[PDB]
């Protein structure tokens, strides 16, 4: 079957590794726990075709730079996640987009820009200003919590979409 290695990066703490294993394990992980570097495979049906989701949970920490390049250099599609609480992390976007463009010799990739925690009522991030940086990027925006699991499929869905019209 087709194999889609999808990347989630963004700032530490936005919510890489909750919005990844809710879509695996339909439970929100309400624990402090950093990743280093996991990977997930999981066998799903999107609009009929049978694919495996090859899932790389990266760090948001700076020590692992070297070892997030690699892991980006092999995905063919990108989650750009941000807090809507976190006006630090929205910035940070740009910073992680240009490194995938520098490490995937592209100006395109398959990408979506994520807001994560949309459950959260303490919004530093207003949808507008998002949309209109996905808009400026050429890439589809969508808010998730991982917490209510609203658009979580719809992220990883959107990207396996976009993958197939790359
Ligand atoms: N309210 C709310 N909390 C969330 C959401 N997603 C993650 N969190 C919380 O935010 C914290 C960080 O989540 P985590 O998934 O570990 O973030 P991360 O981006 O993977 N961090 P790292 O870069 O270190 O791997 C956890 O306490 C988690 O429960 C969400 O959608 N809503
Ligand atoms: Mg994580």
């Amino acid at each position: 079957m087709t194999e889609y290695k999808l990347v989630v990066v963004g700032a530490g703490g936005v919510g890489k590794s909750a919005l990844t294993i809710q879509l695996i394990q339909n439970h929100f992980v309400d624990e402090y726990d950093p990743t280093i570097e996991d990977s997930y495979r999981k066998q799903v049906v999107i609009d009929g075709e049978t694919c495996l989701l090859d899932i790389l949970d990266t760090a948001g920490q700076e020590e692992y730079s070297a070892m997030r390049d690699q892991y980006m250099r092999t995905g063919e599609g990108f989650l750009c996640v941000f807090a809507i609480n976190n006006t630090k992390s929205f910035e940070d976007i740009h910073q992680y987009r240009e490194q995938i463009k520098r490490v995937k010799d592209s100006d395109d990739v398959p990408m979506v820009l994520v807001g994560n925690k949309c459950d959260l009522a303490a919004r530093t991030v207003e949808s507008r200003q998002a949309q209109d940086l996905a808009r400026s990027y050429g890439i589809p925006y969508i808010e998730t919590s991982a917490k209510t699991r609203q658009g979580v499929e719809d992220a990883f869905y959107t990207l396996v979409r976009e993958i197939r019209q790359h």
